[PDB]
């Protein structure tokens, strides 16, 4: 897993999303969407949008990044103890809507790079190396679930 000092700068970094997790979700999706566009054909709600404006203007957009980063945020604030947390989540990714785990990489990627943009000062490499770790957890963990459940993600 992580070390204690891994989950403390992944947990540092993470307050400073929190602290606007809705502008936060909307960066992280649009920066998926725009680098990865067939993650787009998922959201039925606005899988029309084609521009960044679009992207920007909407509601629903920035409403679903924010219900995705505060569960991740949940998820990483169990420091790898996350069962009860991703069972529910394996389970909709899963069925209701089929997320490869491809998809889950590009979003860690986004994830990733704008956190690296917009707080240097709180994700420089030490910082970025824990976050990189603490997401290829979520993303093997949600595998193992994915297979249970009768998806080959
Ligand atoms: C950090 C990784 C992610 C987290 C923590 C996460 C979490 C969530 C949560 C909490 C919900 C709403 C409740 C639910 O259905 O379980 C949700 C909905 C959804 N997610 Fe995920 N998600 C992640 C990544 C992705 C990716 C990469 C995609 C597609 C490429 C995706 C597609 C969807 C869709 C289509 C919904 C339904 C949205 C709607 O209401 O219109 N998710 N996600
Ligand atoms: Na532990």
């Amino acid at each position: 897993g992580l070390s204690d000092g891994e989950w403390q700068q992944v947990l540092n970094v993470w307050g400073k999303v929190e602290a606007d997790i809705a502008g936060h979700g909307q960066e992280v999706l649009i920066r998926l969407f725009t680098g990865h566009p067939e993650t787009l054909e998922k959201f039925d709600k606005f899988k029309h949008l084609k521009t960044e404006a679009e992207m920007k203007a909407s509601e629903d957009l920035k409403k679903v990044g924010t219900v995705v980063l505060t569960a991740l945020g949940g998820i990483l604030k169990k420091k790898g103890h996350h069962e009860a947390e991703l069972k529910p989540l394996a389970q909709s990714h899963a069925t209701k809507h089929k997320i490869p785990i491809k998809y889950l990489e590009f979003i860690s990627d986004a994830i990733i790079h704008v956190l690296h943009s917009k707080h240097p000062g709180d994700f420089g490499a030490d910082a970025q190396g824990a976050m990189t770790k603490a997401l290829e957890l979520f993303r093997n963990d949600i595998a193992a679930k994915y297979k249970e459940l009768g998806f080959q993600g």
